[PDB]
């Protein structure tokens, strides 16, 4: 259907199905079980900001790459459960739409992960080009194939020269997992995401040290974002000064899967919606802290 | 009397293949990832259609987009599935199945959904005049017990050339399941509930179970690498070597092929020791690909 020009957050990144079973205590090898419970769920970084920015009340897009199929359906079946329009994802005629297997134990709590594989191809800097961005006014790129996406963010950069700055797409870029190749994206967005766990690999034990050690990495005029678990989150702009928000922890908590993809999608909206940063850093520390007290994305608004 | 009926279960398998078994509380990216119909019965009807033999599955099954896949691959292979007992509560169970590609370890952990099993009454709307053979998985005993006494209820109107041979699976070392030990004229018991009893070997446990089957019944035992052993009523003790790949990479329904191919070879009229040779034949072969397809 019809989109309005300029309404929409595009998320890129990673869409994963999540087969979670939890077991009363880990298989040996070679054994037939019966687990307590399973549940099948759509995962992924882009693909979580997705569903909490439909949450929000933002029209949104997710761009990733699937193969058709029965993992795909299910896939697409629940974005769209969750308001999130699928229209530009890269369908790829090789390879697996990517699928985890995570067994709990119920005893100590433990996770083991069996990761998907790698056979899918990841969007494409062509596949990007193919893409008309007049109906975004904020695309986010989960860092991922680096190479490519700096490319990507240069096609949006140039998209920008040619408009006023009120048709200008605001840029967002996350740096999650602590690979080499992932580091040349602090140089790209108006608002770049580094995870805690990159941080304590590039030696900073807070988020104060790692906002000051890598916000040389930035673009002029660019805010560097880190949120540190239960020490809240902290945010430094080109003005010097450090911003910092309190976590807002839930009474128990009870899941705290993405929500570091809710902090992100939540700080992405509140800036999208004219907030300042201090206000957006605020909004995405609560939103966060309800998520965690939350199974899944139920009731996080 | 011209096809085989596997009265079981059908599972959605979601597989990975992994280079080593996972450590707990590790990550690990799997080398592949593919869905396969499975369940005992449901991977012995592929096993019974690869080797050309028409052959119908009856088990439970739930209305949605798994069963939809389930259903496409039974048709795919020339599974009748005319007889399943589709169900209106309980969702398609599934499990998760990693299998280690350097020595063909499968770990199943299965996801049992509350779907309501096959029942006597299920089983009397069949028309048994249509098989040859019935094989039962073993799931709901006093349930089956019920099905194996009307299969032996319609022998008895019918002359010796017209009989239903009859087959029966105890795989999981569970109480309920040693009273099916018990009816047929061929009792599959794994080497799993063997252990669980306390024999060290097929020959043991056969000689230590053949006082529970019916009279002129034929026990039969697999044991891995150690081939297979059979046992009836002449008191003569059978057995067959392993045909192990020299690469054994996939042993997820490697039982279930063996016991399909037993089935097989019996139906066609070959003897108890041929039969148990190409049980071991088709069921090595199988070992040493991913899957069902090229065991034939
Ligand atoms: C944006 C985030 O940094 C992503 C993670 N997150 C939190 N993580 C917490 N963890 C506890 C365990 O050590 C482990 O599971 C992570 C605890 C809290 C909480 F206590 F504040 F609720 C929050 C919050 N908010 C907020
Ligand atoms: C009917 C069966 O008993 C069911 C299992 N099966 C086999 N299991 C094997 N393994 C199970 C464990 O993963 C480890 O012990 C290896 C190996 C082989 C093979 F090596 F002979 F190929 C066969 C064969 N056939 C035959």
């Amino acid at each position: 259907g019809l989109v309005p020009r300029g309404s929409q957050i595009l998320c890129v990144g990673l869409v994963v199905l999540d087969v979670i079973s939890l077991v009363d205590k880990y298989p040996k090898e070679d054994s037939e079980i019966r687990c307590l419970s399973q549940r099948w769920q759509r995962g992924g970084n882009a693909s979580n900001s997705c569903t909490v920015l439909s949450l929000l009340g933002a029209p949104c897009a997710f761009m990733g790459s699937m193969a058709p199929g029965h993992v795909a359906d299910f896939l697409v079946a629940d974005f769209r459960r969750r308001g999130v329009d699928v229209s530009q994802v890269a369908w790829q005629s090789k390879g697996d739409t990517p699928s985890s297997c995570c067994i709990i134990n119920n005893s100590n709590g433990n996770r083991t992960i069996v990761l998907h594989d790698t056979s899918l191809p990841d969007v494409s800097a062509t596949d990007f080009e193919k893409v008309d961005l007049t109906q975004f006014k904020w695309i986010h790129i989960e860092g991922r194939n680096a190479s490519e996406q700096v490319k990507m963010l240069q096609r949006i950069d140039a998209h920008n020269t040619r408009q006023p700055p009120e048709q200008k797409i605001r840029v967002s870029v996350e740096v999650e997992k602590p690979r080499e190749e992932l580091f040349q994206l602090f140089g790209y967005g108006d608002v770049v995401f580094v995870s805690k766990d990159v941080a304590k690999h590039l030696g900073f034990q807070s988020a104060e040290e790692a906002l000051r050690g890598l916000y040389g990495r930035v673009r002029k005029g660019a805010v560097l974002v880190c949120a540190w678990a239960e020490e809240g989150a902290d945010a430094l702009g080109p003005d010097g000064k450090l911003l910092h928000s309190d976590a807002f922890p839930p009474p128990r908590v009870v899941d705290t899967l993405g929500a570091g993809d809710t902090f992100n999608a939540s700080v992405i909206f509140s800036l999208s919606q004219g907030r300042s940063v201090q206000e957006a850093l605020r909004f995405g520390c609560q939103v966060a802290g309800k998520k965690c007290g939350l199974q899944g994305f139920d009731g996080i608004v």
